[PDB]
């Protein structure tokens, strides 16, 4: 126990984070359901194209999920909670469309893939700007103090 | 520096996290050892079924690891540290049995897989309840104030 | 809102985290570029060895990213911010060399792979020591108080 909590500075980030977990659960579910429909038994990860695209979509979302996370949280703490959470949401909605697109074809994944990438770059930029705002003043000051002597 | 630290509210979550890291290390070690026994040289990922099942078991535990993490932390902060840590432990022990099961066969993976899924779902539910507790009162209040 | 922030205790961790995200971006970019040069269209993940090595290097770095993250943060918070950040940087730089090595051959990946593993074990050790320093005193004290009664 302390007599204050910082929950209330990260609750939006936490909500978006959870939403991302749930979205991954939906993607796994679709993979399970593709495994049944095209009869691809674990441990195999190859099969008909229609299976491979679903499986790949899920794998690519899972692999980007930690990156999404890390940049969400850095942006949301160093830049602005609300703005990070919102880019997060745009990221997740884009990945849902990416997943749906890819299921249909390689080509129909592209537009939402690009939109996923833009939303993730926005998170990167907000995180970077936030970190710059945190470190740049002291560093400029130290450099000016050095030249002043 | 501040004159207080919040470490002590997250130390169980941190211990469980690290335990999870160590478990992944054990899984990688088994994969390395299966690569030697069945002579599957990187960058190959395919080979005899006994190699593929170990390899897949590891890749599936790696891929769910961040999900475990995220929910572990959200649940532990917004619901209850101890309860989240404990579900976490149950998740990790279930994955260790899943890994061992899968090595032996596709079929023996299933019971511990299901247990691992139940444990993760519990973490999800805790995280969701914790977030509901945080947001719901102010939202109901704002709505009541609007109607007044 | 609050009248203190803990940003300034984790800014180095956050910066190393973001550097890690950027490095994964660089790795993906090399994968895209290898897909074009060797004509391997998603959803395929197999192709000429030169493509497979790049692709594997990227996958292995993505899969260890969250482990790196988790241990970076636990070490940075329970042991020492600066020392964790520094081992983080050595981890990332080694993975860059691992990636470049692996692109050229299976064999050239090994030295920087071993350096990546050492740097991650150091983070694991710093995390474990920090957790020990947090829990061990109260536990020893409780055990002694029990025997004293
Ligand atoms: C070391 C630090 C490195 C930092 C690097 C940072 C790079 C930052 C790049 C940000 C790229 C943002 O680019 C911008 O993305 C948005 C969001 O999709 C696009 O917006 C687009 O999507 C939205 C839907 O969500 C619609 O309004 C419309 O379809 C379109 O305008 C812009 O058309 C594009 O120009
Ligand atoms: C541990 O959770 C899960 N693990 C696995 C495997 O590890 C499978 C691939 C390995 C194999 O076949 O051996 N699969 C499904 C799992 N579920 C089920 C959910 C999809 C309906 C899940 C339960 C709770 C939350 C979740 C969040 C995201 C994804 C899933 C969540
Ligand atoms: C960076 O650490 C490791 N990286 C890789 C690769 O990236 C391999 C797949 C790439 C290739 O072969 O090209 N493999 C094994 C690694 N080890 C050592 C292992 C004995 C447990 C590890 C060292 C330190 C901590 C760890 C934690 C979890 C898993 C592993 C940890
Ligand atoms: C979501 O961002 C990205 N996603 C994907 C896929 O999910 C691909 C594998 C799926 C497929 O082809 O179906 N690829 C590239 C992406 N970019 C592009 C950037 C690297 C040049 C990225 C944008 C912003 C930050 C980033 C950080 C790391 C990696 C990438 C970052
Ligand atoms: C991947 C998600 C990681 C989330 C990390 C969030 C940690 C910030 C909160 C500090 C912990 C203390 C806040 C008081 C809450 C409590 O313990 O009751
Ligand atoms: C799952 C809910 C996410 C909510 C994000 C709300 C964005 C707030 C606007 C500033
Ligand atoms: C520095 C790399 C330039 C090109 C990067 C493209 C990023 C994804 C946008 C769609
Ligand atoms: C480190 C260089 C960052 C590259 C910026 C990406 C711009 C992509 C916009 C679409
Ligand atoms: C006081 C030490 C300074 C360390 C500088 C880190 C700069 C990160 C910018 C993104
Ligand atoms: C050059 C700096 C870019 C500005 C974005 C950073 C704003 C962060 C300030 C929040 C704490 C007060
Ligand atoms: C809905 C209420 C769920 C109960 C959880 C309360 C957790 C807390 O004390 O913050
Ligand atoms: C919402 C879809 C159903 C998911 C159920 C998966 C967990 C099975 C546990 C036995
Ligand atoms: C939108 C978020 C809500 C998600 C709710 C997830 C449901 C929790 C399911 C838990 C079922 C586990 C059954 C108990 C385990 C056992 O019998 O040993
Ligand atoms: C799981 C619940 C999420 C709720 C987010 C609601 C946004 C409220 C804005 C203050
Ligand atoms: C913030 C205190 C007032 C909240 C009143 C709302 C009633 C909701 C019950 C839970
Ligand atoms: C991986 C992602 C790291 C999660 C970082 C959590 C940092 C805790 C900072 C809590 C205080 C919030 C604030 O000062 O705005
Ligand atoms: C994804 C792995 C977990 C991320 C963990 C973030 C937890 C942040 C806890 C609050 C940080 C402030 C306390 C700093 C203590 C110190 O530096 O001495
Ligand atoms: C012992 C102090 C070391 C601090 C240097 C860490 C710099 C992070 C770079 C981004
Ligand atoms: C339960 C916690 C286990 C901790 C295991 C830690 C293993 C640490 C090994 C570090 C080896 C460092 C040797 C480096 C030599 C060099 O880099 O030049
Ligand atoms: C705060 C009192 C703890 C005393 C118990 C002995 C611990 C000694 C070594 C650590
Ligand atoms: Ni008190
Ligand atoms: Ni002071
Ligand atoms: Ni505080």
């Amino acid at each position: 126990h302390h007599h204050h909590h910082h929950k209330d500075e990260v609750a939006l980030l936490a909500a978006v984070t959870l939403l991302g977990v749930l979205l991954q659960a939906y993607f796994s579910l679709q993979v399970i359901s593709a495994r049944r429909a095209f009869r691809v038994s674990p441990p195999l990860t190859t099969g008909p194209p229609e299976f491979e695209r679903v499986y790949r979509a899920q794998v690519n979302c899972s692999e980007y999920f930690p990156l999404f996370l890390a940049t969400l949280w850095v942006a949301g703490i160093f830049f602005h909670e609300g703005a990070a959470a919102l880019c997060g949401l745009v990221y997740l909605f884009a990945r849902l469309r990416y997943f749906q697109g890819y299921a249909r074809s390689a080509q129909l994944r592209l537009a939402p893939l690009y939109a996923s990438a833009r939303a993730l770059w926005l998170l990167v930029a907000l995180a970077a700007l936030g970190l710059l705002a945190h470190f740049l003043p002291a560093a400029l000051r130290a450099a000016l103090l050095g030249r002043l002597r």
